[PDB]
C-alpha cells in the first residue's frame, strides 16, 4: 500500500530540524517559470495527485513504523519526526493539515504565473508543505503532456483550417499510440488522460480509467479507437501473402474505419500494386463512414506521405476542394505514426500544403513524442516556497542565484488576477489583498483532508479548447 | 484494480480477427535492435512485470464484464474477444497460457541480440502472445535507466581511476534526485530501482519498497542518503541570514555527512566568504566520516564546479595525492546536481582532470536525466513476432521495410548462444537446434501464469558489475 511518510525525496525527512526557529507557517507555489515557445501552459492533474495520494487518513500507527525502520537503514541514523507525524495521527486523524490552493483545470495560463500554492494549517506542521514537494511537482507530467498535446492541435487547426476551410475532424487527428513507450503502467494512464484534455483519439486503454474514477465525462468514454493491423497480423500470413492479409482484413472490418500498416516489406508496392490496383476494388465500394487508413511506418516521415499520397492520388480518383487543395476520396486516408513529434507534425503538415495536399487526407499518432519525451525543464515546472512566518512575524522569502536570474523565484504571498486588459498577473507579497485587481483566481481545492473543489474531464476540456475553436463558434 | 484486459493498446483488441486462420502458434521477441554509443544492455525489469502484472488468476468474469462494457463504448462496436478470455477463465482458472524465455536479470549483452521470448502454450490462445506486447515492451524503461545508469559509472570510473588509482567510494558517486522529475510514482520506483542496480545512492524513496517486494537484498536496504538543505530550509531564515541557516544546520548534523546547497543568492560569495571565513572553524572540526558536502546548484556546470574547488582550494588545505591531483581536506567535498546528464557528467570530470582535481573530491546527483529524459528509441527496445504456426505448418515471420533496413527483425525460432570466442549470438530459423552452437542460454522466467525463475537483487548487482570493477577484484 501507498505510503506518504515514504513518498518524499530523501533529504526532505531531515528538513524538520533544519527551518529557522518558531517558524510557524511555510507557504510555497509552483509555477511554469518564465525563461529568457510554450508561452501558455494547461493547469491539469492535480486533481489527480489529491484524490489518489493526498485525501483522507494518510497517516497510521504501522506507515509510521514502517517510515521508521526504513529510515534508519537509509541514512544510518535515526533522523525521522516521528512526533511529528504522529501528531498529524492523533489531532487529526491521520488527515494531513494544509490547504492548498489552485486554477482551475483546464486553464490555459501564461508561463511564470502562480498556479497552485500549499500551506500548513496547522503551526506544528511547518514541515509538513515542503514534505509532500515531490509528489506534488509530479503534476509537471499530465501539465506538460496536455500542453505539448494542445501545442499540436494548435498547428493541425491552422493547416486543416488553411486547406479545407473548418476544422472537421480536429479532434481525431492527433491519435495516441504511446501506451508501450512510456515509463510505467501509472504514467501510462495519467499521460494519455491529458492527451484526450485536447483530442479524442488513443490507444491508451488506462486513460479511460482514470478519467472515469478522477475527473468524469457526460459521455461513456473520454476516448475512441477503431479497428487496426499491426505488423504481426500482416507478417503471420508469409512474405508472399500480404495481399491476402490485407484482402482478410478490410473484409472483416468492412463496415468500419480500418487502418493497415502498409509498410511491412514495400510501402511504395503496397500502395501502387495492392491497394491500387490487386484490391482497388474492395477499397472503392467502401463507405464514408468505414474508410481504409493506409498506414506507413518507416523512412522519412515527410518524404513518406508525400510519395504515398502521391501513389494515392494516381490510382484513386482525387477531387479539388474549395480551397484548392487535392483531397483524396473519402473510403481513403492515411495516417502516420511513426518519428511524430510536436517538431516533425509541422515539417509534415507544412510539406503537404506546399505540395497542395489538404490535411483533410491524413491523421497523425504520436507515441514516444506525445508521451515520453518530455521533462520537467520543458516549462520550467518548480515548486518554491515564498513565505514564512517566524516569532509571529512574516517575512517574504526567495531565492535568486547571481549566476542565474531565470532561477530567480517569487517573493511572499501570491495571488493570481486578470489584468484590465483580461490577460493575468500574479500579484507577490501580499499586493492581492490591496483589491485593486478583482478576485484571486486560485482556489481552495483541497484542505485538512479534504478535496473541497473537483472539475469533471467535461469543464477541463471546456477550458482548454483553443481560440481558434472558440472562434469558430 | 489493475485489468490486464484493459492494460493493452486499443487496436490489439482486433487483432484475433486478423491472424491466418487456423493459427495455433505466435511467437514474438525483444531485442534491443542494432543500429555509436549503447553498445551494450543491462537486462533488468522484466521480473518486476511478470510478478505485478502476469502471474497468477489475471482474468475474472468481472475484468471480462468490465473489458466489454469499455471496449463497447471505446470502438463504438463489440469487436472484444469475451469468448477467447473466458475459455482463459474457465480452462486455466484465469492464468495466462504463456511461457517466456528470457536472459538473466542484469545480464549485460550486446544490441541486437534477443533478450526474451514469448509464446502461447494452447493453440486456442494464439492471439494471446501480442495482447502483452504493449505491457512487456514497457521493460524498456528498467533496460534503459540501468544501462544508461551503468554507462555513467563507466564514465566514473575511467575519471576516478586516472586521478586517484583507485575505485573507492564509485558506488556513491552518482546520486538519484530524480523522485520529482519523473512522470508517476510507479516510474519512480522502477527507474530508481534501475539506477540502484549500479549505484547505492537515491533519495527517490519508492525505490527501495520495489527492491525489497521483487527482487531483495540480502542487506536490510538497497539505497542510501543522507541529510542535506534545500533552498527552503536556507531562504526560510531571510536573506541577511543565510550564514544564519548555514551554521544551524551543520551544527543540527554535526556527525553525520551533511550536504548544503549553497548557490541560494550567491554561490561564490557563499564559498568563500561564509563556509571558506565565517563558518570555516565549524568545517576543519568535522571527521572525515562526516564531511561538509557543498552543493552549487546553477550557472554553467562545468564551469561553477571548476570555480567552486578553486575558491575552496584556496580557503581549505588542499593536498596533492599519489597521482599528482589536487584533493580537498576529508571533511570537505561537493556535490553538482544541476543540470547532470551522460553528456555534461563527461564534460564536467575531463574538465576537472584538465585542471588537476581528483574525481574524489566530487559527487553528481541526477534527477530528469538519470530516470526521464530516456525514450524507447535510445536502445531501440522492440516486440516482433517471428514465428507462427499455421494449418500445422510453422513459418518464419518478420518485416522489412524497404526503406529502413535498420527496422528489419529477426527470422523463426531465436535462442542465445555463446560464440567460440566467449560473445553472444542470437541464432535465427531455429537454427540453435543444430547443437553447433552449444546450449540456449535464455532460461524459462514464466509459463502457464507461473513464475519459473528470478533473481535477487544481488544477483542482478554482480551481473551488471563493470569489467573494470571485475578485473579490480
Ligand atoms: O492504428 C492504430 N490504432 C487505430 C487507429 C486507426 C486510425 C486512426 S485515425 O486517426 O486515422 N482515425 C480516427 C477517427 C476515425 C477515422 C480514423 C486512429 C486510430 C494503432 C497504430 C499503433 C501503433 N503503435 C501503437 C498503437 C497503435 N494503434
Ligand atoms: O542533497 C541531497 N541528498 C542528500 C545527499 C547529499 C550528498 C550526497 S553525496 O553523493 O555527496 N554523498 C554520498 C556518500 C556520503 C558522502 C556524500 C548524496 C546524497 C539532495 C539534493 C536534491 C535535489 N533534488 C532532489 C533531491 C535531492 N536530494
Amino acid at each position: 500500500e501507498f505510503n506518504i511518510l515514504l513518498a518524499t525525496d530523501s533529504y526532505k525527512v531531515t528538513h524538520y530540524k533544519q527551518y529557522p526557529p518558531n517558524t510557524s507557517k511555510v507557504y510555497s507555489y509552483f509555477e511554469c517559470r518564465e525563461k529568457k515557445k510554450y508561452e501558455e501552459t494547461v493547469f491539469y492533474g492535480l486533481q489527480y495527485i489529491l484524490n489518489k495520494y493526498l485525501k483522507g487518513k494518510v497517516v497510521t500507527k504501522e506507515k509510521i513504523q514502517e517510515a521508521k525502520d526504513v529510515y534508519k537503514e537509509h541514512f544510518q541514523d535515526d533522523v525521522f519526526n516521528e512526533k511529528g507525524w504522529n501528531y498529524i495521527l492523533e489531532k487529526y486523524d491521520g488527515h494531513l493539515p494544509i490547504e492548498i490552493k489552485a486554477v482551475p483545470e483546464g486553464f490555459v495560463i501564461p508561463r511564470g504565473n502562480v498556479l497552485f500554492t500549499v500551506e500548513n494549517t496547522d503551526p506544528e506542521c511547518y514541515w509538513l508543505t515542503n514534505w509532500i514537494e515531490t509528489i506534488l511537482v509530479q503534476s509537471w507530467y499530465p501539465i506538460t503532456v496536455a500542453t505539448n498535446s494542445r501545442e499540436q492541435k494548435k498547428i493541425l487547426a491552422k493547416y486543416l483550417l488553411e486547406t479545407s476551410g473548418n476544422l472537421d475532424g480536429l479532434e481525431y487527428k492527433l491519435h495516441d499510440f504511446g501506451y508501450r513507450g512510456v515509463s510505467s503502467q501509472e504514467t501510462a494512464g495519467i499521460g494519455a488522460s491529458a492527451h484526450l484534455v485536447n483530442f479524442k483519439g488513443t490507444d491508451t486503454v488506462a486513460g479511460l480509467a482514470l478519467i472515469k474514477k478522477y475527473y468524469g465525462t457526460k459521455d461513456p468514454v473520454p476516448g475512441y479507437s477503431v479497428p487496426a493491423a499491426e505488423h504481426s497480423t500482416i507478417t503471420a500470413w508469409g512474405k508472399d501473402h500480404e495481399k491476402d492479409a490485407f484482402e482478410h482484413i478490410v473484409t472483416q472490418f468492412s463496415s468500419v474505419p480500418v487502418s493497415v500498416v502498409s509498410d511491412s516489406y514495400d510501402i511504395y508496392n503496397a500502395c501502387e500494386k495492392i491497394w491500387g490496383e490487386d484490391l482497388r476494388h474492395l477499397i472503392v465500394s467502401r463507405s464514408t463512414q468505414a474508410p481504409l487508413i493506409i498506414r506507413p511506418d518507416s523512412g522519412n516521415p515527410l518524404d513518406t506521405v508525400l510519395k504515398v499520397l502521391e501513389i494515392l492520388g494516381k490510382k484513386f480518383p482525387v477531387t479539388e476542394n474549395s480551397k484548392g487543395y487535392k483531397l483524396l476520396p473519402p473510403y481513403l486516408r492515411v495516417i502516420q505514426g511513426d518519428g511524430v513529434d510536436i517538431n516533425t507534425l509541422q515539417e509534415i503538415v507544412e510539406g503537404m500544403k506546399q505540395k497542395m495536399w489538404s490535411i483533410e487526407n491524413i491523421a497523425f499518432g504520436s507515441g514516444g513524442g506525445l508521451l515520453q519525451k518530455l521533462t520537467r525543464d520543458l516549462l520550467n515546472c518548480s515548486f518554491k516556497c515564498s513565505y514564512v512566518v517566524t516569532n509571529g512575524l512574516g517575512i517574504n522569502v526567495f531565492k535568486d542565484p547571481v549566476a542565474d536570474p531565470n532561477k530567480r523565484s517569487k517573493k511572499g504571498r501570491l495571488s493570481l488576477h486578470r489584468t484590465p486588459a483580461g490577460n493575468f498577473v500574479t500579484l507577490e507579497e501580499g499586493k492581492g489583498d490591496l483589491e485593486e485587481y478583482g478576485q484571486d483566481l486560485l482556489h481552495t481545492v483541497f484542505k485538512n483532508g479534504k478535496v473541497t473543489k473537483s472539475y469533471s474531464f467535461d469543464e477541463i476540456r471546456k477550458n482548454a479548447q483553443l481560440n481558434i475553436e472558440l472562434e469558430a463558434a
